[PDB]
């Protein structure tokens, strides 16, 4: 039981997908870099803890396609993320755990 996604369409997209990803409370997540760079994926702390939101908060810089950062969500909730950098207009994607 795992959630990946992936940083960009092939084509050539920005926004994430899928931007909706299912996950458990304890699993982790694999974020793959397809493309549109630089960027990260930022998270905020809103429905959920600073702190918590933290470490899901990526304040990487990924480059080349094969870096991929981690998550894991302990608490039961739905973390979300927006790239501040990037180079177009944001992104849209959230996560959700059962």
């Amino acid at each position: 039981a795992n959630a990946t996604v992936k940083m960009g369409s092939d084509s050539g997209a920005l926004v994430f997908e899928p931007s909706t990803v299912t996950i458990k409370a304890g699993e982790e997540v694999k974020w793959v870099n397809n493309k549109l760079s630089p960027h990260n994926i930022v998270f905020a702390a809103d429905g959920v803890d600073a702190d918590t939101a933290a470490k899901l908060s990526h304040k990487g810089l990924a480059f080349a396609a094969g870096e991929s950062f981690t998550s894991t969500f302990t608490e039961p909730g739905t973390y979300t993320y927006y790239c501040e950098p990037h180079r177009g207009a944001g992104m849209v994607g959230k996560v959700v755990v059962d």
